[PDB]
């Protein structure tokens, strides 16, 4: 039964296009789909999208016999930097699968294993940097949570030290990475990107690009000194041969992967753990029932890898903040051919559709009418929720191949942090949302109290 | 019989001033008493002292029947922003005598074992920071050890944490405390400190002298707004009492001490640990018989107390460290009463001398002709050297108060040091001592390898 589509409003020549001239350009999607329903048409010159957002379209995109991942705009204009790395890349891409059967084992339950002294060496890091803060002092959390994370993945992956936590100011890493994806996001909105009004943001994307690349060839040049067998993720990107084609990655998309890597593998954790934190400090019973959790559980000086694996309700807290604020908050999908999606909304080979994943998360038809409350006992029992309800992670066969790695990490540190400290959010925060792509909470300070519970090594 | 002492060159009427013209003034004065010998006369605009430089004339100097401690103009301008602290008030003050009874507890021997644990503290994140180096970075030395001496004085001194190895660049403390003593030093070759020209150079030292004091604020609220009460120097000057008068410091007084411990219980530890360290890459044997005596001695995961009075050579490497470059280089006196010196230099009460350290412990009539090499072993038996002739510390009444409190800080983390890393002196760096009134090596980087020894938690 063919429905028309809805579209938001529009600037002549430029279509929608100027609906992405903002800093928070997903919370603005949201705004729109709260408006126009499950599924909207966005246009701009030379281009279509549709934005879905209920799980009634969503399971349907979800099939890959019908679509396949596509390189949204945003992806494109990471590229430029990541390449054909893992996220930036075609699945028809030869070096996607190659990329994926090489590095897949880097992500088994025994490589999770071997990892988890490392992470507990960056999260005892980050406990004594709070248990050593005076009393003034507050926290600046995802500050904090980017130094955690890009040094886990740092030593986890590459055996390379950020050493961010030695460091007032964010690592020169962070810096440039941040500002080129603030600029592949303000490059969304651009009609025209090569006018010379862009010359500047073009030699500042250019120098940062640059950073990102003079750190991969220490990461290199460091492990080829040593030499010495860790077997990590840059063992299996420099060794790894691909079951199928029988060869190993070549030495331009290795260091695309380092660069995705090292940008995948910690951004979005980042997020997740300073959002978790923010529901925490704000629904105070729950950080209650989480602290009794860490408290009977974490028994010994540190965490081990079994210990971790009984954090249930910490699980559940870290799902619930990404049910609310996904932090890689979209993926975008094709049509394989011509084909009607929900029976109504017909595509043709090649249509382009945009999953707004806050708004699948939203969705009252499987969540109910409280959809605003922060309650992890939605997760009470995974396997009751609807499929392709939940998507956080993506899709298929493109879906997050860091996924157990981040739920690990955050659940070990979130873990530690409220086993140590009682917090308190002492300016009473109002949640402010920086967009760089991702989705992180800005100016976000809390105090921690130490409980003063000696820490190991 | 009696003599006249050399003076080198004068001009006119801003006498000796034009002669220094460097920022390496310490260093030129050295270059002077190689030339004219044990004494010398210096003088500038309103102001005269006499440069000693041998055993025989400072053991003299040392009599405190006869000579009493002296501010050099160093010290008098010091003294504009550390006040009548212990460093910089006359032995007569009476607040030096009331900062002296109530303070000198706090490097009591019950007081030093107190300390030990936070020593070890700040000591275990140096050697955390240099384990987590990668194998292309290198180490900065005199900035490591001022992160590290600093932070050991914050907390031993004023449970207060400047977390300075959380931190790029130098705490702004830091900053301001070598700009102070900086524009102290230049003010010394400054011909005309009044002429309005200088008025930048005081707006900034006012800015710089107000930035010590926000963080003098932030330790004492921290301090008064936090229950949990210990019993450190803060302790004593808060609340201690002068046995004699009764009475306790009042609170400008307080704010001085406070500035005086955190920079002389920092900055001149920083220097020797970097001199050390400097002088055992520079000599391979030295080092190997030092890193086995750390090993031989440290076998805990971390040091105790008993463990570090055992690190005897290593002892013997900061004193060898000390002898060629004391961190602060000279000690100033008066005559109490006319006396002569040496039965050659007739002195009236009152007239100047200054103690050039370096100078002494270079004083070929001591040690032999050998003063320029690095070798601890001078110092086997310390009782077997002649008396005033090693002088890092200063003199009598008025010797430095916190002297076994660096040895510990400073033995402790340089047995720790050799214990975990061997070192690599990766650029054959060139010795620059950059002088601010105290001195300390410029540039001074090494590759440390670690050892790979485990690290205890902190005691
Ligand atoms: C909270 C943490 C994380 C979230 C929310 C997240 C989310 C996602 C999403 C939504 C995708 C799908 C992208 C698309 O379809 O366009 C994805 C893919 C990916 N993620 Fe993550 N992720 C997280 C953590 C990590 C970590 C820790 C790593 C690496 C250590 C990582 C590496 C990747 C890679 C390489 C891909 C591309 C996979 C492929 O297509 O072969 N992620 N992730
Ligand atoms: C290797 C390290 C050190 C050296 C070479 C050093 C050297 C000296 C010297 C030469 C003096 C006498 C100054 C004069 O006569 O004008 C002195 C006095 C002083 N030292 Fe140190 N010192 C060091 C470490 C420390 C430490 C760690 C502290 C504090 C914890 C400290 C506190 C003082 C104080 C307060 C005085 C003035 C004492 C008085 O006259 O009552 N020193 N020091
Ligand atoms: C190299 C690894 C870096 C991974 C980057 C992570 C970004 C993941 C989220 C991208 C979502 C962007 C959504 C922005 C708004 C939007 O609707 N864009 C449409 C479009 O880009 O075509
Ligand atoms: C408040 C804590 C004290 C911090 C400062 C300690 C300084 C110790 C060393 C002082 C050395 C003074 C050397 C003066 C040499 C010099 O430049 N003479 C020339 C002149 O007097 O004109």
């Amino acid at each position: 039964t063919i429905k028309e589509m809805p579209q938001p409003k529009t600037f002549g020549e430029l279509k929608n296009l100027p609906l992405l001239n903002t800093d928070k350009p997903v919370q603005a999607l949201m705004k729109i789909a709260d408006e126009l329903g499950e599924i909207f048409k966005f246009e701009a010159p030379g281009r279509v999208t549709r934005y879905l957002s209920s799980q009634r379209l969503i399971k349907e995109a979800c099939d890959e016999s019908r679509f396949d991942k596509n390189l949204s705009q945003a992806l494109k204009f990471v590229r430029d930097f990541a390449g054909d790395g893992l996220f930036t890349s075609w699945t028809h891409e030869k070096n996607w699968k190659k990329a994926h059967n090489i590095l897949l084992p880097s992500f088994s339950q025994q490589a999770m294993k071997g990892y988890h002294a490392m992470m507990v060496d960056i999260a005892v890091q980050l406990v004594q940097k709070w248990e050593r803060l005076n009393a003034d002092e507050h926290i600046e959390v995802p500050e904090d949570m980017t130094r955690l994370t890009l040094d886990t993945i740092g030593l986890c992956g590459f055996n390379y030290r950020f050493n961010s936590f030695y460091r007032d100011q964010p690592h020169p890493f962070i810096t440039s990475m941040v500002r080129a994806l603030d600029e592949a996001m303000n490059k969304l909105q651009r009609a025209n990107p090569d006018d010379p009004a862009y010359d500047e943001n073009k030699r500042q994307f250019q120098e940062d690009i640059k950073v990102m690349n003079d750190l991969v060839d220490k990461i290199i040049a460091d492990r080829k000194a040593s030499g010495e067998q860790s077997d990590d993720l840059l063992t299996h990107m420099l060794n790894g041969k691909d079951p199928e084609t029988g060869e190993p990655l070549d030495d331009e998309n290795i260091r695309y992967q380092i660069i995705t890597f090292l940008i995948a593998g910690h951004e979005t954790t980042s997020g997740l753990l300073s959002f978790a934190l923010y529901f925490l400090v704000k629904n105070p019973h729950v950080l209650q029932k989480a602290a009794e959790e860490a408290a009977r559980v974490l028994v010994d000086p540190v965490p081990s890898y079994k210990q971790v694996k009984q954090l249930k309700y910490v699980g559940m807290v870290l799902n619930e903040a990404l049910r609310l604020w996904p932090t890689a908050p979209a993926f975008s999908l094709y049509a394989k051919e011509d084909t009607v999606l929900g029976g109504e909304y017909p595509l043709e080979k090649g249509d382009e559709l945009m999953v707004l994943i806050p708004q699948l998360h939203r969705d009252k038809t499987i969540w109910g009418d409280d959809v605003e409350e922060f309650r992890p006992e939605r997760f009470e029992n995974p396997s009751a929720i609807p499929q392709h309800a939940f998507k956080p992670f993506g899709n298929g066969q493109r879906a997050c191949i860091g996924q157990q790695f981040a739920c690990h990490e955050a659940t070990l540190v979130l873990g530690m942090m409220l086993k140590h400290f009682d917090f308190e959010d002492h300016t009473n925060y109002e949640l402010d949302i920086k967009e760089t792509l991702t989705l992180k909470p800005e100016g976000f300070v809390v105090k921690a109290k130490s409980k003063k519970i000696p820490l190991g090594g």
